[PDB]
């Protein structure tokens, strides 16, 4: 691609199996720890960043509980949109 708007980080997780862990630990819609040598790292998951959208679904105002049910339902090609709470907030602060 040519038109690139550097801003929100987008990662892609490869979940070939359902009975397989994820590696990345999410807390209140915000990743904290990441499994070393797993998928998250491969896809593009980085702790500290907050989740605002998943599999094409706005979860910025969605309760973790649900977020989990969603991500889980999404297998194989999972699109997780990560964003730094700092920037996001500052953006939607005005």
């Amino acid at each position: 691609g040519s038109s690139g708007s550097s801003g929100v980080t987008t990662a892609i997780i490869h979940r070939p199996h359902a009975r397989e862990q994820l590696g990345f630990c999410v807390e209140d819609g915000i990743i904290c720890s990441l499994l070393r040598g797993g998928i998250a790292e491969r896809g593009g998951i980085r702790v500290g960043h907050r989740i605002i959208e998943i599999n094409g679904q706005s979860v910025v105002a969605t309760p973790h509980a649900r977020i989990i049910e969603l991500l889980t339902e999404a297998y194989g090609e999972v699109h997780i949109k990560t964003m730094p709470a700092a920037t996001y907030r500052l953006l939607t602060g005005q």
